[PDB]
């Protein structure tokens, strides 16, 4: 019986379409999470110097929901820029309760991010007590949008031809069905070095550029399908990933908040209510 938060600090994503200015930009790999001053969030950049130049700019603590960013890339090799909650505190996802992200962005069009690309929520979690050694580390995506490619429209959701792995099931939340995929990465790079791990994906069947993501509902449905996250969630951040191409991403809103089952706010940016 989870009640949607209605708190006045929550920015309606559908009309949060005012261009932001005064970004602070990072053009190089950050080497993991880096906390931001005056902010609950941290950023990470993966900018591969064997490929092209990228830029990643945070719009700061006092506008756009506190987590808005802009990114540009020029023929990268798998650029990832991300910003949001960083945890790795040895607490399960359920400790952080009901997690929401309100977003609104523009981006470049179809075929401007290479053959694969991802926009949405991203992170990792650790489950060392899993019987299956392959499932003790988890990388996860909730995919709201992407840039399509030469063979598929950006209006058409990606499938397992992009993600790899196996369709485990589906559910409906936040106005769309989501396809749930599980993939095993065999001796691939990770936050624990090169090893076998699993990826969980929720793919939004109707892609979109603004709205609200009920993140915890994804964690819950993954868990009911046997896709366990374990007792140490690493992070929960908004992501732009571009395989290649020449494009941009520019958020007018990224707003994380957390709330209990009654809907009451536990954490939110900005912290204070809106004097005239």
């Amino acid at each position: 019986q989870v009640v949607k938060p209605t708190d006045e600090r929550i920015i309606d994503p559908s009309t949060a379409n005012t261009q932001l200015t005064g970004g602070v930009c990072y053009n190089t790999t950050s080497g993991g999470n880096k906390p931001l001053a005056g902010s609950p969030y941290g950023y990470e950049t993966w900018i591969d110097t064997g490929g092209g130049v990228c830029s990643f700019c945070w719009y700061g603590a006092d506008q756009g929901g506190g987590a808005a960013f802009k990114a540009t890339w020029t023929n990268p090799h798998d650029f990832l820029g991300r910003l949001g909650y960083f945890w790795n505190e040895n607490k399960p996802y359920s400790h952080y309760e009901n997690i929401y992200c309100g977003f609104n962005y523009t981006r470049s069009g179809r075929k401007t991010a290479g053959d694969y690309s991802y926009i949405g929520i991203y992170g990792w979690s650790r489950n060392p007590s899993a019987s299956n050694s392959n499932e003790r580390l988890i990388e996860y995506y909730i995919v709201e949008d992407w840039f399509g490619n030469q063979w598929q429209a950006d209006t058409s959701p990606m499938g397992i031809n992009t993600t790899g792995g196996t369709v485990m099931g589906s559910f409906t939340v936040d106005g769309s069905s989501y396809q749930i995929i599980k993939n095993t990465r065999v001796n691939q790079p990770s936050i624990e070095g090169d090893k076998t791990f699993v990826q969980y994906f929720s793919i939004r069947q109707s892609p979109r550029k603004s709205g609200t993501i009920s993140i915890t509902e994804h964690f819950k449905k993954w868990e009911k399908l046997g896709m366990k996250l374990g007792d140490n969630m690493y992070e929960c951040k908004f992501l732009i990933e571009a395989g290649a191409g020449e494009g941009f991403f520019d958020a007018r809103l990224i707003q994380f908040y957390r709330a209990d089952n009654e809907g009451n706010i536990l954490q939110i940016t900005p912290l204070e209510h809106h004097h005239h």
